[PDB]
């Protein structure tokens, strides 16, 4: 298989390295929500935010051996206003209120930080019974923000990466790897 | 129009115009140097659909440059009338960081939907959060929320018209009354 | 006040009103009957957020009760300005089979958004599919849909005002007019 | 288990779904072999459907969300929650479904894409039921024909509940 021909010029992490990982965080996961959840009768809840972190949250419930549910929200960025905001548009919200609830916020990548913060702080403002942050990337620039991410898959150097969900103007998302992009692309 | 249904008016049509023009005319004045010290105007931020009618005539009466923006929210439960969370169906269509906002409602109730509109609009970080609302019922006077610009305090009885519905009806009414038999 | 930004006014206010007092009436006539045989009333489906300032006059300009409805798009860019696909940010809150619905347009330029839109809203089977537009521009009377009321016919020129803007602004004037290219 | 006492019977394992899968992956690659493949997939039931699907699609795809909510107790005429980012002219479309079963929200879901022209547009569902054959869609990819059984698992629910199951199967009537 290829798919992406000569696109992709190294490889970061690659497929069997992923899933093992999320393997590891299923079963960490499962034990830091085994006893409460189940019993509190209600799930655990996992927020996602499209659309990066769709094929990763879909490996994630199935490897986490508690009962998940599912919510996904969309946004969309307020242009050049993030800087100073970090708030973002929102395209859909929740589907139903989380009060009460064992919350998991699941992204791809976190990057700047800034727009998990204001989505944190967001659903915060919800009041659930438990807020974490679980992400299968993490650069170095995110040690400049202020939310603590319990669960970590990888961190990775600062370079733009594609693949699993990451993508290059919609592209790449399909791809079971992630990896570097070749800069002759970019054009 | 709808005969029948109309038991009594409560505002006349005159009463609500004569005291938007006041109200606006209060506005005015109080964001009189917004022009010339931001450059950016009093930005309405208006709840659909019911203060649709009230922003029109509002912003007509405010002599001073204003801008308009539109929420569409839906409640949740249970959760909204208890905790005052609510959902967004339609979220800002710009920015309001570093802006001189005004939460227009047309009515104020419980006052806890409003509590999490202003709550949450204060997390983008305005210059200034005001709240105009046209009607006061009873229980918002003891809220978490301070509204520098009411039209009228209102007894706490389902009123409609200017806006106000009852099953999507009777919003085109001018003026402001309560239901009597068979609705 | 915009002291420095209006160079000429193409429509007064009262010029304004008079139409939709006109149009109204005629709106009026032509939809007589409608709730006693149907058991429905009139609903205006508004476009975000030009024909906001219109329809709030406009259906007070009605003598027939009429309900209320409003929509949210957005560009896609490259492919709306040449197809008139847009995007839905807020849809409709009830289904509109079976009802007899007046599109209410703030201005109708190209053509092209309210093709799709009419399709649109046909496609969810309503009884009745009329478009009501204040402003009309030469190049509108080109094709497809049929605008069955028109407020005013204005030249293909960019104007302000009643809910008309700039970036967001002049949108709050009672007349409509012509902005100085020096804005 | 996940859910014990829950699930009562498997209409299809976890191994039985991914080799069929791997097998619609592998016909619509030679189908679609200019730009990727459009995967217009409908919140939230065939998310774990697609994440899949496109993992057995040997051809590049893109992947595309909607979310839709029902006006209530005709037409298949759904309110939008969430529209396409991008407009769909000139692409080839493929919407992924969960499940078909009466075929009418499907039906106007399809004519809605089909007005902003795509170049194609196909539909592929991982599961139909037997009331579809009276739907106004033409299904060219289908993974399962079931019998009309409410069945949970991969995607499919039942308040918000089984969704994270890797295999579908049938509830336990004390569930409802
Ligand atoms: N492909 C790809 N994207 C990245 C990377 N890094 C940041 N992104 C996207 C750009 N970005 C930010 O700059 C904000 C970081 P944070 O506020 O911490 O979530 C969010 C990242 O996700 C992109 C979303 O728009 P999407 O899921 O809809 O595609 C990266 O290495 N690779
Ligand atoms: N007709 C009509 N409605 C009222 C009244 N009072 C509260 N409503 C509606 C119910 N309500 C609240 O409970 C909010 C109270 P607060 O805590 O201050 O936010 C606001 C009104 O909701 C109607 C909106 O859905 P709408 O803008 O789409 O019409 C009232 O006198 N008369
Ligand atoms: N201010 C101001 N705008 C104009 C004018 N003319 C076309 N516009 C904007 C561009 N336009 C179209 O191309 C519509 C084509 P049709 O399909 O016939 O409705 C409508 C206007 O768009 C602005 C609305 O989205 P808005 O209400 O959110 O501001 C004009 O004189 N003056
Ligand atoms: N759990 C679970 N659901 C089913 C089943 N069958 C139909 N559903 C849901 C209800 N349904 C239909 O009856 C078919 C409508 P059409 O598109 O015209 O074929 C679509 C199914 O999806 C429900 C969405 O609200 P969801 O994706 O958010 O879960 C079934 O066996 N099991
Ligand atoms: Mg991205
Ligand atoms: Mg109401
Ligand atoms: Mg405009
Ligand atoms: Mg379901």
């Amino acid at each position: 298989a290829e798919l992406y021909p000569g696109d992709i010029k190294s490889v970061l992490l690659t497929a069997e390295q992923i899933q093992a990982r999320i393997a590891e965080l299923g079963e960490q996961i499962g034990n830091d929500y085994r006893e409460l959840s189940a019993t509190t009768g209600q799930d655990l809840l996992l927020i996602t935010v499209l659309k990066g972190a769709v094929l990763f949250v879909t490996d994630l419930a199935r490897a986490i051996p508690v009962p998940t549910q599912f919510e996904f929200m969309a946004v969309s960025s307020y242009g050049s206003s993030t800087s100073s905001s970090g708030v973002v548009r929102i395209l859909k919200d929740l589907d139903r209120d989380i009060h009460g609830r064992d919350v998991l916020i699941v992204e791809d990548v976190v990057d700047s930080g800034l727009t998990l913060s204001w989505l944190s702080r967001n659903l915060t403002s919800r009041n659930p019974r438990s807020l974490r942050v679980c992400t299968l990337l993490r650069k170095p620039d995110a040690v400049h923000a202020n939310v603590e991410i319990a669960y970590v898959g990888f961190d990775i150097p600062n370079d733009f990466v594609v693949g699993y969900g990451l993508d290059y103007d919609e592209r790449y998302r399909d791809l079971s790897y992630i990896g570097t992009l070749d800069p002759r692309v970019y054009q």
